[PDB]
């Protein structure tokens, strides 16, 4: 009827468009279709206010976990009065990152690339020739009767030596961490079928003449040093660094310029009364493969693309406050529906891989779940997502283990492991 | 005289019933007969309010580190009125804790066990034979004049071959991190003989109608990978993994399936002129126990059972907001009252243990204090508990230390080290 | 005219007079003659009140991350009134430090020590005869016809042994963390032309009558456990402790005591007809200082002397409340202006220490800056201060990269790397 009077439509429509106009000025990007997002935290508020000549202008002031994709709740009312919208918190990102840079390939030696000489009188060359990279190996007096080149007739004389480098068979590529980690963290106020969202970051927070939100934190180190890399996933461990043939996995490295490795070869020879002698090479470097077979693979470590990105838990505390206009404001929250519609898990008791397990799960929500096992996790929570249907976790069980339990939220599920 | 008008004490009693009936009915457990608990912690505070109909609801909001055996006073009292009671906000327990795996078992090498065999003519066969776990040496052309088994009479011809694991007297017993770490917070409303009590976790802050808590926190990377544990003490530093046979503590394994050693043996061999050759074997495996020897001790660590808990200091913060209805309120503390009774240190400069110390510590209060030294210390602040007597810290003295001083809240004590 | 009715002037100073009395009262330390302060951070603020009789005490509540250099500005106003003056949260000083332990120099092999004798019958001596630390090495069966020292007529018997160890340049010093790490964090109330400032730990909270603050923190592991020295820069990386000699930086140690190596010696010799033989020995220990060659600088790491300091973006919340009275009070701030003067910068890509920029910069306030970069950086923020005109960094540049671009708050420049 009048412009002076709106109805209900009317004012809340007016509300949201004043919200969204700030924000929108305030450099927020406006998000359209999201998934549904219905929050899970509620936690103490502050209310206050200040009266302008006649008109009080109030607050509500809180604060929520930064934890990617948890939201809370405040509903917007008129003064002892009728509900009329929600704004939503909604943290919707939070992953920690850096860059690695390629250091060398490793794997299990197959073959030896050699080359030898013998001399039949004077003693082993100084130093034993070779290329950069391969090792040396020598025995003085290695003419004798019974055991000489065709004409010599040396005794206690002589010398046998060579050089060699492993040839390997490349499984793993080793990386190592090329920059500071650093906090990726958006944050969006969530309107009935609108969003507005922005990178958060420590040194500025968002502002707007009706909302602000800010970031804080402390300095994290959680991402590791040095990777290796195989089939797509991220293994962590004893690992060297490049040049280093510490006997763990990556002793032998392929890089750009050659190999490197080390150790003493396992060296000898045979005799012919008038021909050349026989090498034996059992052995070159020293190769500690066998411990990359044993590396742990993190899940919580996916590859970007070089760049490595971790899940984690709460990287801080988002504040915010909202200051509307003379309303009544109050928090509110719903526990997330969610079921683990199946469940699959394989492994062993002690094992790199542990026991794996699949989960298909269901949710009516974008949120972040406790999850729960009667095995060790690897994870505390876990983000759920309309869109995702499948998750994996890594579980350490018992080898008194004949049923794997898992809870999400508050859904359970249990399996037999596939063995 | 009348329930219309009551008195201070049965005024109390109901407030007081009220609070312990909201957090019961609201999943808090009771505990009593607790140890005295003052509280050493008040920072700011913000008071607030709203009226509904004629009547003011108040309220008070803070906040408090996440700190093992800390506590917060609050004053309840009339308007503009008289002291009622006290609600104490008490962080009762914090540790943080992951679950770990048994990999192997070491110590030095005290004996070798080996097979050798010798052959009258060929060569040294491919491979030579070994058990697994075992490794091999061998040299070619052992058949000569001089050096000869019974019979022989192989000249620069033959072999002599063997394959040897290291005998071991276990000393230190190597587990790996097999979970992710979490944190374990549980905190406390305490009123006059009686706390109510929560865990309490960054996802679900704990909500009742007069009073609210959450923790707000970060993701901790805290906890070691590797251990080495000797007589119930926990040991970090350069520690292998299992199957890695670096040259650092626990290159020579003993677990389940054997043993795993790595090396060149130091072989050679005696001659006689018509019997089989001796084998000298001085050395199997490299072994390098004696970096185990300078291991660590990590004081904060300890064995749960795996399970291992650390001590830490703050995990976080954990707010709160009390609403009892038309009071004031206000933040107090006090100072505890703690002596050192006594303190003995012993140790030396540079050591694996550094200096040790035992105090015995008397305290009015649970709580949580500085700790200072004129040596350099391995924790900042320490719990003092009622309930124990004894605590033992580790300190890094220079050279040039006669008197090891500890101060522990305001408490201070001197000793001369034992030595 | 009158003390009833002060003009502005002095009532400012009254009030200021007021705030400096308590601060210095409460044993906050006042510090004169400080660069300039001028505050980059505002975020959300409570406001809130109690009347005393008829006299409004009104306060603001805010709070600013602990982030080296970083401050807050809040504006002291009239009631519905004019400007007044300006209260500033500054903090002043954040670093992560702990005390470090000498261990051990390293550096290549430029020789060996070495004794040896021979024997022209029997075996082998058991043990091989040596001092400690050094090697051994041994053959038997040395004497032999074409072989023999003078008078000497043994056929495959008699043994040649020695001992030995290396000699190197030291090039890199090696230190252990010897203590816990702890934060040092400095906090001020800075009013015009004067300062008051406190050290601030987590377990106590600054307190005065109109100003309170506190820091809430996480306990942080953020400092190495060992690292290399050399020419007054700190590396990090393939370590070894002391005594362990993996094939990784610091396998030859030299400290108070000699030496520690380990290895199997190049050991072999040359005949003579009827003179003692001749060791020829190659290699005594294994030496890995190439790795140590590779060890990346950390320059976040700087020696303040033994303890190490460390430059880290947040450790914290810095929480604080103003109550002056019957006032308005309002956040500000202000950005920065930096200028990048110059920017040089020389290395490579994959290298240790990657590309190395040094800046001069200018700016008008102690600061904190977001630093940004085309290539990796190794920190996010960047403390500025009007007393420091040069700055270096490290960048992680790939190979396609023919400038660098460098932007320090809202500065930019770009160099040609200096090759
Ligand atoms: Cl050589
Ligand atoms: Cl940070
Ligand atoms: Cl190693
Ligand atoms: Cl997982
Ligand atoms: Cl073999
Ligand atoms: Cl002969
Ligand atoms: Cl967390
Ligand atoms: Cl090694
Ligand atoms: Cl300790
Ligand atoms: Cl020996
Ligand atoms: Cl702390
Ligand atoms: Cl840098
Ligand atoms: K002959
Ligand atoms: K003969
Ligand atoms: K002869
Ligand atoms: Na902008
Ligand atoms: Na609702
Ligand atoms: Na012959
Ligand atoms: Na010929
Ligand atoms: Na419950
Ligand atoms: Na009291
Ligand atoms: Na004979
Ligand atoms: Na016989
Ligand atoms: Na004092
Ligand atoms: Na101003
Ligand atoms: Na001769
Ligand atoms: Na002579």
């Amino acid at each position: 009827k009048s412009i002076n009077h709106p109805d209900i439509e009317n004012y809340i429509a007016a509300l949201q468009s004043d919200i969204a106009n700030d924000l929108t000025m305030h450099y927020f990007k406006p998000l359209k279709n999201l998934p549904a997002i219905i929050p899970q935290y509620k936690t103490m508020t502050l209310n206050g206010d200040k009266v302008s000549n006649g008109i009080r202008n109030s607050y509500i002031e809180s604060h929520i976990p930064a934890i990617n994709g948890l939201s809370a709740g405040i509903n917007i009312a008129m003064p002892n009065g009728e509900s009329l919208f929600s704004i939503i918190i909604y943290v919707r990102r939070v992953i920690n990152k850096a860059s690695y840079r390629f250091l060398y390939e490793t794997g299990p030696t197959i073959g030896i690339n050699a080359k030898h000489e013998e001399v039949c009188t004077g003693k082993c060359p100084s130093p034993i020739p070779h290329q950069d990279g391969w090792v040396t190996f020598s025995k003085e007096r290695s003419s004798n009767w019974g055991c000489e080149e065709w004409g010599c007739l040396a005794i206690n004389d002589g010398c046998l030596y060579g050089s060699c480098q492993d040839i390997i068979r490349p499984e793993y590529k080793i990386y190592k961490k090329s920059s500071i980690e650093q906090k990726d963290v958006e944050v969006c106020i969530t309107m009935a079928h609108e969003s507005f969202c922005s990178t958060v970051d420590v040194l500025q927070p968002l502002i707007s003449d009706r909302i602000q939100l800010d970031i804080q934190t402390i300095q994290m180190d959680s991402m590791p040093n040095i990777i290796a890399v195989k089939n797509g996933k991220v293994y962590v461990g004893d690992i060297n660094d490049l040049g280093s043939t510490a006997k763990k996995c990556g002793s032998v490295q392929l890089y750009s310029e050659g190999i490197i490795g080390s150790g003493t070869p396992k060296f000898d020879y045979v005799c012919h009364a008038f021909n050349r002698k026989d090498v034996i090479l059992r052995r070159c470097f020293d190769n500690s493969y066998q411990s990359c077979l044993l590396l742990e693979q993190d899940n919580t470590l996916t590859i970007a693309s070089m760049e490595v990105h971790k899940k984690v838990s709460s990287v801080g505390t988002i504040n915010y406050k909202i200051m509307l206009g003379d309303f009544d404001y109050n928090a509110y929250s719903t526990q997330a529906t969610v079921t683990i519609d199946e469940i699959r898990c394989g492994g062993c008791y002690g094992c790199p891989e542990g026991m794996a397990c699949a989960l298909k799960l269901s949710t009516n929500t974008i949120g972040s779940c406790s999850i729960k096992s009667n095995c060790d996790t690897y994870i505390k929570i876990i983000a759920v997502d309309p869109m995702q249907s499948e998750y994996s976790i890594k579980l350490n069980c018992p080898l008194a283990t004949e049923t794997v339990s898992v809870s999400v939220c508050s859904a359970s599920a249990y399996t037999k492991p596939s063995i």
